[PDB]
């Protein structure tokens, strides 16, 4: 359950050019992450509400679980695409440490 | 990212009869959880390995993400079914506190 994005930002320094050329992509990702997180929080609330009314694996509960999964999946994908687009801006020599952090975090289940 | 099952076990005391009549279900769920967790760890490793070879949203990476999602989803469902089967063994008077803990944890995204 680690925060893959935060892990990478904290663990892998960028050089001056790298920081500058990725600023716009970081801003766009922050906005996209917030939008999807709003959907995920709402979906979690709908699952909670469904179960509050009848705790059972019912059609309502099943559909609410799918909405949670879709929002979490959209966030996971958007996060990976952003990780990959950052990698493209890195100098080639700087990719091995970025990759190490990425791969290790994925292996532990971070998203 | 809270552990829904652990939250419920720690926060909601059971009476003597409740504890006794749920022991077999707890054992079965522990075994099922471990089996699915083994699959999830393996799937996380395969996603890490795929990205190690080419960090890109490629067919291999996409398929590995789906395997992670399927294992996580199987675990989420098995966990909820077990939560519901425990609820059935509770005395009716004991369900409101169980439900409170369940609903609050779901609202925060625990699974
Ligand atoms: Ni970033
Ligand atoms: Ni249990």
């Amino acid at each position: 359950h680690g925060d893959l994005h935060e892990i990478l930002h904290e663990a892998v320094p960028l050089d001056a050019n790298e920081r500058e050329i990725l600023e716009l992509k970081e801003d766009a990702f922050a906005q996209r992450r917030r939008e999807i997180e709003t959907r995920l929080r709402a979906a979690n609330g709908k699952l909670a509400d469904a179960i509050a009314k009848n705790p059972a694996w019912s059609p309502e509960v099943e559909a609410a679980t799918q909405e949670v999964e879709r929002a979490a999946g959209d966030l996971q994908r958007a996060t990976l695409v952003h990780v990959f687009e950052c990698r493209a801006g890195l100098k080639p020599e700087h990719r091995p440490a970025y990759d190490r952090v990425l791969i290790d975090a994925l292996r532990r289940g971070s998203q």
